């Protein structure tokens, strides 16, 4: 997250931390999720489409650093990892980008709701926020692009959502995004998503909940100019949460 501010979990207590194991030991941050149900976080395909070996990932939740065990947090593998079957990426834009992990503590239970872990509620179809609408990240990533390491703590901002037909235009995207997906920037491009964040929630107040609307999958630059943020539109894929899940 460039600029934004630091944060704790408590404040943003679906918010699941990805990690993966390396052969000889090592372990690095992958990416962010959330926690739609008990049993299952929802991620972005392109965090593991190379590496797609359920085996190889830990996931954790009620976590506020990046290498402290948070008073509180429990610690997660994969159950199973559902990729969706029509992913793609081009140059800049990835196409069906969104992921299920089915989690699994090493007694064999899904996740205990307390003060640092919870649920976040899914949209319902064709309701979405109107452009304008203010809506959170949260993530490790980056806090600047020439950056090569990550937050230790935690990091949130705030951007707003831009309409298809603004983020279609010549030099913001153009036909490259498509309705399946949302745009959202900061108005004096000083925040926003950036590498490492990834996978991780993009959630709207709408009509009174907090709802998770978006999913962060691709951008230029990071709080580049006419560049925005651009997230997996979950309200088109309720149907196939649906049925994966
Ligand atoms: C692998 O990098 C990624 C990966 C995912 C991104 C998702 C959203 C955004 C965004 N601008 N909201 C940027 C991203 C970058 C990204 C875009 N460029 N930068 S950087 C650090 O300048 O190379 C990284």
């Amino acid at each position: 997250i460039i600029g934004g501010e630091f944060t704790t979990i408590e404040n943003q207590p679906w918010f699941a931390a990805i990690y993966r194991r390396h052969r000889g030991g090592s372990v690095t941050y992958v990416c962010g999720g959330s926690l739609m149900s008990p049993c299952w976080v929802i991620s972005a395909t392109h965090c593991f489409i190379d590496y797609p070996k359920k085996e190889d990932y830990i996931v954790y939740l009620g976590r506020s650093r990046l290498n402290s065990n948070t008073q509180g947090e429990m610690k997660f593998e994969v159950e199973n990892l559902i990729l969706h079957k029509d992913y793609s990426a081009d140059t800049l834009a990835h196409h069906n980008d969104i992921a299920l992990l089915k989690i699994r503590s090493k007694e064999g239970r899904c996740a205990q709701p307390s003060r640092t872990i919870q649920t976040i509620c899914l949209p319902s179809m064709y309701n979405d926020p109107q452009f304008g609408t203010s809506c959170e990240i949260t993530g490790f990533g980056k806090e600047n692009s020439t950056d090569y390491l990550y937050p230790e703590q935690l990091k949130m901002t705030v951007v707003k959502l831009i309409s298809h037909r603004e983020c279609q235009q010549p030099h913001y995207y153009g036909s490259e995004v498509t309705t399946k997906m949302l745009c959202a920037a900061d108005p004096q491009w000083k925040t926003d998503s950036c590498q490492g964040d990834s996978g991780g929630p993009l959630v709207c107040s709408l009509q009174g909940r907090m709802t998770l609307t978006g999913i962060v999958s691709w951008g230029r630059g990071c709080a580049l100019k006419d560049k925005p943020g651009v997230y997996t539109r979950v309200s088109h894929f309720l149907p196939w949460i649906r049925s994966h899940t």
